[PDB]
């Protein structure tokens, strides 16, 4: 079969992009028992068993083989249309518990606030199941992203697509059910299946969303002041035990890739610099500072940083990557030394690097980092430590230093959740580990490295393979891959919270919380 | 061994790449009697047998598995920064003499008239000969492909990379010859063979420039006026055998990816305008017009369009194009229908794509092309005639319509050579098959399909292999590729016309063509 082939080409190409690009590799096969040469002969082997195969079979094969690695940054999307979507979103309670907190449709047969029971006759739970990686552990961040795909399923992302009717049988608030009947809105697939093509072929002849700019957590009392600009960033009270009140600034951070931020205007003025203008209003009529940063994609790294050094009046620790190499970064390695041969002073620095990194401050010590990292990579690869070298850090930037103009110096409290990935997993973990704030939520994600993208030209319609070049590690050890980083306060949503999108309990603790630190100090 | 598993790995990948994204490859099988299956267990056996391979090794034998292809378009580039560069410039003539035609150093022996004769013993020839690909055929582009690295060798490109002295054998022209040993320019290697590094790995725990704006060829005449921004661009005065004199446009195209051009500002006005304003000042200032595209890399098509699309007053039918499809393209044919779904009208399609794509004019008659694009796509994909597709015009432009406000209508000659490729090899067929002008020189190139580049990690070095998607097939089935585009007028450069860079030889008889195309007697014949 032509199809078979071609799939069994390809995986053998993404067999190999493990192999020599793919610097979690150990960790998996230790913390997840993964085997590469026992995935890849079992996915092989589905494969080959399949009569007459088709592409989507093919491809849904290749993306359980990529997903069975239980690394978020890990997946690989296709050229393919098909999908199949219902307008609701759910979300889980800490106590177990399934509530619709978002209804996108005229239909008032469910409501917000009514809780999912079953799909099609079966429990909620049986029907995730079916949407968990080949590797699940269980995790809270693996089943909220399964929770993700509930309702909709794609084709580029490797789904089965589901479509036709189906049932979903919902606890109305009073406690009785109902028994809904809906229709997938269903997409079909508009890129031919190869399978079908195959013998016809003859020879050639001649804000509950991830990155969402608002959130979803309502301001925590009565508002004094906003700023709607492209950050939603807000100034409200708390009031002590003693009955004073203190004006405490609220701030979102929606995702680290600045250049998706909604409404972003890549002809004005860099979300960076609206940011410093914040803290500046934060800094002298604020006591405090509420960083929510939950459902956060994470992005660019300088950026991260670029944020990080407006939040401090000291340098930061960062913790460091181990990388696997290979003659590319070999090269860029050089390139950053002969890009930077000259560079001796502050001037010559912010000639030769811009002055500023993407928001962050470029300082001759920026050079001095970038020319570290580089002699780093160049004294591994002679070393032949290319397989996981010893922790490196990013751009060889040791720490975090200090804005010189804008720096939130009061206490910060930061949010987190399970749906935060990369630089969102890090800004956490470099707050928490310098003791610069209070984190507070449920534990990150846990995609610790940086991502690239691998596109070649191929017949099973692979589109993109995202893969991970680095293991981050935490200054006292400890990996951030699929560990991510626990809060100081577990504080989970509760049924309460998000049934109808609330969170009063949840912000109550919070702003009980933030009185301490604004009281206690730290 | 490591390297030896990693190159078998990469050409295995690569050879599939071949079989799946490669269109010309039914063409090579005919026109050079070349088989992929073949050509593969033959690199894999050079790498076989060879004990202790380095790196560098191995990036040489799949870059000249990928030089097999005979194809301009398709080659592998390596991270590596090796290299060795002699700062002169050499210049076949017609005679078959290799002459030195610039000195790029401090006052030396070597002078722009010399004679190559030998490089350290052996002659010209055969140095070059070791530098042609696995099937050369000797086709004067191929000549001059192998010459341009004659004095430059790039790790990069997977060349050996020679250090130190060599001779230089050169025969002056009043006739006595002279031996000058000169001293190559050697950049060491910077990224480490992985050869070198294997044993301790352990595992993981916890001018004459192709591209150049002003070319090589001095005034055709006295100027009356001369452009000042980015084309050389001006008018002279042309006098004919009895004295006649006439006005003359002189133009040179220098590529096709206008973001290259020297000099170019991003910041101002696209050099499809500057283009505009120099055709409608030869429009009313000059009599014909000689077009200088000699020595030009080729570049974007839409752009190539734009351009063409300045130079006639009537439709230009344009060659189309034999694809080889996969999903992704499959994927553009939808985006394309999609995107145009609603649009009927011209203000329709200029909001859906712009008013001019990288200075075409948009049209309804331009998203209806478009559109028409993505059907014959997806009819082809469903079909299964996707190795080799029935022609399909690129972005299903059939023709090129004149531009709405500039457009020259007089007699134009245009100029090409060997070093003339892909959009470079399109320009003169295009005004060749619709008869538009009168093309004077030397066979182009011929890299007659789109270019597109793959990157992917390997520890083998590869930063990039560019490879070709389509063969273009002109009005009357000819392909393009290798075979390239013929001239009106075979003219190549003499040793007269080399010898001292003066070219009056060639100049002469271009102007001769010229005065008798404005003429307009009969048929137009060199002599």
């Amino acid at each position: 079969s032509l199809v078979c082939k071609n799939a069994l080409q390809d995986l053998s190409f993404l067999e190999h992009l493990l192999q020599v690009k793919y610097a979690p590799k150990t960790w998996k096969e230790q913390y997840l028992g993964w085997d590469l040469v026992q995935s890849s002969v079992s996915a092989q082997q589905k494969l080959r068993t399949q009569e007459n195969p088709s592409t989507s079979f093919c491809q849904q094969v290749l993306a359980d083989f990529i997903g069975g690695l239980n690394d978020f940054h890990a997946g690989v999307t296709f050229f393919a249309i098909e999908s199949a979507y219902l307008p609701y979103t759910v979300q889980k309670s800490s106590d177990g518990r399934f509530y619709f907190v978002d209804i996108m449709t005229f239909s008032s047969e469910i409501r917000v606030g009514d809780e999912l029971l079953e799909v099609d006759g079966a429990p909620v739970q049986d029907v995730l199941a079916t949407l968990y990686g080949s590797n699940h552990k269980g995790t809270a961040a693996e089943e909220s992203a399964a929770l993700r795909t509930l309702f909709s399923r794609m084709a580029s992302l490797g789904h089965k697509v589901p479509s036709g009717r189906t049932t979903l049988k919902i606890r109305r608030p009073f406690g009785t059910t109902r028994e809904v009947r809906v229709k997938w809105r269903y997409v079909p697939e508009g890129v031919g299946d190869l399978a079908t093509i195959a013998p016809s072929i003859r020879a050639p002849q001649l804000g509950y969303n991830i990155g969402s700019t608002d959130g979803f957590l309502p301001v925590i009392g009565p508002v004094i002041w906003e700023s709607e600009g492209l950050f939603r960033a807000y100034i409200s009270s708390v009031t002590d035990g003693d009955g004073k009140s203190h004006k405490v600034g609220f701030l979102r951070i929606p995702t680290y890739s600045w250049q998706d931020m909604e409404d972003f205007d890549p002809s004005g003025p860099p979300p960076w610099e609206e940011f410093a203008k914040i803290i500046q209003v934060f800094s002298s009529n604020t006591e405090a500072l509420i960083i929510d940063q939950t459902n956060n994609p994470g992005g660019s790294v300088l950026y991260l940083y670029a944020l990080l050094s407006m939040l401090t009046d000291r340098p930061l620790e960062l913790p460091k990557h181990r990388m696997i190499l290979t003659q590319d970064e070999v090269v860029d390695a050089l390139d950053w030394l002969t890009l930077l041969e000259n560079v001796d002073t502050n001037v010559e620095s912010r000639l030769a690097l811009g002055d500023n990194m993407e928001g962050y401050t470029v300082d001759l010590q920026v050079a001095e980092y970038l020319k570290s990292f580089g002699r780093q990579v160049l004294n591994c690869w002679s070393k032949g430590d290319i397989e996981l070298s010893t922790p490196i850090p990013l751009f060889g930037f040791e720490k975090i230093h200090p804005h010189p103009r804008v720096q939130y110096s009061k206490p910060i409290c930061v949010l987190i959740n399970e749906q935060d990935f990369s630089c969102a997993d890090f800004f956490p973990v470099v707050l928490k580990d310098n003791d610069r704030a209070l984190i507070v939520g449920t534990r990150t994600a846990g995609a610790g490295g940086f991502v690239f993208n691998v596109q070649f030209p191929n017949r099973t319609g692979i589109k993109t393979c995202s893969l991970t070049g680095s293991l981050a590690v935490r200054e006292h050890g400890a990996f951030i891959e699929n560990i991510g980083v626990e809060p100081h306060i577990d504080l989970p949503f509760t049924a309460n919270d998000i049934r109808y999108k609330g969170y009063s309990e949840y912000l109550d603790k919070v702003k009980k919380l933030v009185c301490q630190l604004i009281n206690n100090d730290g």
